[PDB]
């Protein structure tokens, strides 16, 4: 299941998210929430898979379906996409 | 070695590219001339493993130094670029 | 939403899976099922952002927590990674 | 232009490279030879870009006709798969 830090617990007070003790997470918008740390897990993982940019990466999570609510999903995405090594070989030329 | 067509060396004598029949090639501006239809095959597979955009491998083969001349290099690219699925799936974003 | 075919439906009345006339879908395990076509469409997008091989896309959706069920998943996705050229060519090497 | 260590001068003499002081590089195989360093960081590059195993990037340079020779070439890539995070987490499934 998902762990949240005070971090996490702190941004989703902030957002007035919920806690489901029923579904053992927190909900945001009808959806569960992703912790910051896992979204940078995964949003990182799939940057290195594709290195697609911040806009075509952005563009595609929304038509995703995806049922998660990303906590700071773009401070983190355009994070991983501005200090890609590669990305930045690849512009150097 | 490579295989010319008569298209290919149509296109060759009219640059003023000859052939070395010790090196088995076409060889133009001291570099051995890539045909056209290995020149796609080969850009070809490269998107297909990066579907880096036009500008993007056009400015990466500048720098790549290759020891070859790619005949209808830009034409080739353009066309593999503007019709790859794969990038019309992503742009559609 | 999704179109399921005559063969889609043989498929699911097989599995024994239920349609939600209210909710407009089939449901399987718990999941909104996917249309063989739409499943095919979809993974094949995915290998050709990352042609990746036939046990580590399975291994990798597996772990996916996907929403949806994607009906002949496997065969399908096996159906992609063997008849991909770039990955032909890949291992031709 | 290439810079050579130390390193690269005695990996090179036990390979028989000669140097070529009028050119100022090594030469091997009829060809200019890439410092270890250099050789690394290009090899890493290529493997962000496609994340192909040890073996598959190993037999697609030896057809690539690449005009330099690149020092310690094996080593480098193996140990440039064995450290990818990227390639690391998609066997993890
Ligand atoms: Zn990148
Ligand atoms: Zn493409
Ligand atoms: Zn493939
Ligand atoms: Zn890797």
């Amino acid at each position: 299941h998902f762990h949240y830090t005070v971090t996490d617990i702190k941004d989703l007070t902030k957002l007035g998210a919920i806690y489901d003790k029923t579904k053992k997470y927190w909900v945001y918008q009808g959806k569960p929430v992703m912790p910051d740390q896992f979204t940078f897990e995964l949003l990182d993982f799939l940057h290195q898979l594709t290195h697609l940019s911040f806009s075509k990466m952005k563009a595609l999570l929304e038509r995703s379906h995806s049922p998660y609510y990303m906590l700071n999903r773009d401070r983190t995405l355009k994070n991983i996409t501005e200090t890609c090594k590669a990305c930045a070989q690849v512009n150097a030329s």
